[PDB]
């Protein structure tokens, strides 16, 4: 079966681990905080094609490890995650995407922009239009708002990322 090596990146606390675990294992981590940059496997079918996904849950950017450039070079597709409740985490993604393109030495890189914590509408600071505008600036329309807690668009992040790799 075709295998897809995916990498989840973003600033600290945005829900990288929560999204990965919700997708792969169907459970919400609550306050449990993985401290390993681990990989998580799940088989799916996207557009009538079977896919084995292996998803790497990276450390928050503030706390990035010596392995990060390896991940950026070798990953086949990237989910760049922010929280809709923290503008800093959103703006941080511009530099982060630039780093990936620098490492890859091309702009042709499968990527999805993910505004997580969409269940926290009362605490929103990043507008949905802001996310759409960033995706447009990147010339890549793949953009979702998600909630690892409520299971909104969680599977779709990974399906849509697969669609770009295909
Ligand atoms: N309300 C809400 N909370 C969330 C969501 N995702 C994660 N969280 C919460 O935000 C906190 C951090 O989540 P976590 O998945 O560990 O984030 P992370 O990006 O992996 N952090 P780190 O960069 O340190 O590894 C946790 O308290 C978690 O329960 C979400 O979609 N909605
Ligand atoms: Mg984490």
């Amino acid at each position: 079966m075709r295998e897809y090596k995916l990498v989840v990146l973003g600033s600290g606390g945005v829900g990288k681990s929560a999204l990965t675990v919700q997708f792969v294992q169907g459970i919400f981590v609550e306050k449990y905080d993985p401290t390993i940059e681990d990989s998580y496997r799940k088989q799916v079918e996207v557009d009538a094609q079977q896919c084995m996904l292996e998803i790497l849950d990276t450390a928050g950017t503030e706390q990035f490890t010596a392995m990060r450039d390896l991940y950026m070079k070798n990953g086949q597709g990237f989910a760049l995650v922010y929280s809709i409740t923290a503008q800093s985490t959103f703006n941080d993604l511009q530099d982060l995407r630039e780093q990936i393109l620098r490492v890859k030495d091309t702009d042709d890189v499968p990527m999805i922009l993910v505004g997580n914590k969409c269940d926290l509408e009362d605490e929103r600071v990043v507008g949905k239009e802001q996310g759409q505008n960033l995706a447009r600036q990147w010339s890549n329309c793949a953009f979702l708002e998600s909630s690892a807690k409520s299971k909104i668009n969680v599977n779709e992040i990974f399906y849509d990322l697969v669609r770009q790799i295909n």
